[PDB]
């Protein structure tokens, strides 16, 4: 109620604050990570998420990668209870100029959609992966059509660009 998304489109809400406050206020069950393929969270949003978990995310990721194949853009694996009652799914998105940049992204959002509970997710493969926002948003917006979802908006730019993208 008393922290309001700066924009709501359908069942989808957009919040730009810092991660602690938001996660604390929204009480999500799954937090989505804009992930590597090899789960190295060295900057951007995945860095934040990791710190947020006191690095427990990284810890789990390494282990994960010693009995499991790296992650193909277009997919996601969920780590349950990374912190108590908080799960992270690492969704790897496409880098700008792979094949089916679009159909990959879509699957990601599709995976994100199937998760149970309240979700908070950054906009996918839109940072150092360099896919333009219009596309990711468009994918997400198009793919997850009937589900409450909370997009974490990570920077002032992400914000402006999202503003434009809703020009009515
Ligand atoms: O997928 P994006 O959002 O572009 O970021 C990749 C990131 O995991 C590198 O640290
Ligand atoms: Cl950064």
């Amino acid at each position: 109620d008393l922290i309001l998304p700066f924009y709501k489109a359908g069942k989808v809400s957009f919040y730009q604050g810092d991660l602690d406050v938001l996660i604390n206020f929204l009480e999500p069950d799954v937090l989505v990570n804009a992930a590597n393929g090899d789960l190295r969270h060295v900057g951007g949003v995945a860095r934040a998420i990791d710190v947020f978990t006191g690095g427990k995310l990284t810890k789990r990721s390494k282990e994960y990668l010693k009995s499991s194949k790296a992650i193909a853009p277009g997919n996601a694996v969920l780590f349950e209870n990374v912190l108590e009652h908080l799960s992270v799914l690492n969704a790897v998105g496409p880098r700008n100029g792979d094949s089916r940049v679009e159909g990959k992204l879509c699957n990601v959002y599709k995976a994100i959609a199937k998760c149970d509970g309240k979700i908070l997710t950054p906009l996918i493969s839109v940072g150092i992966f360099k896919v333009k926002l219009e596309v990711s948003l468009q994918c997400l917006l198009k793919t997850v059509t009937d589900r409450d979802l909370n997009v974490f908006v990570y920077t002032d730019q992400e914000r402006v660009t999202i503003e434009n993208f809703f020009n009515g």
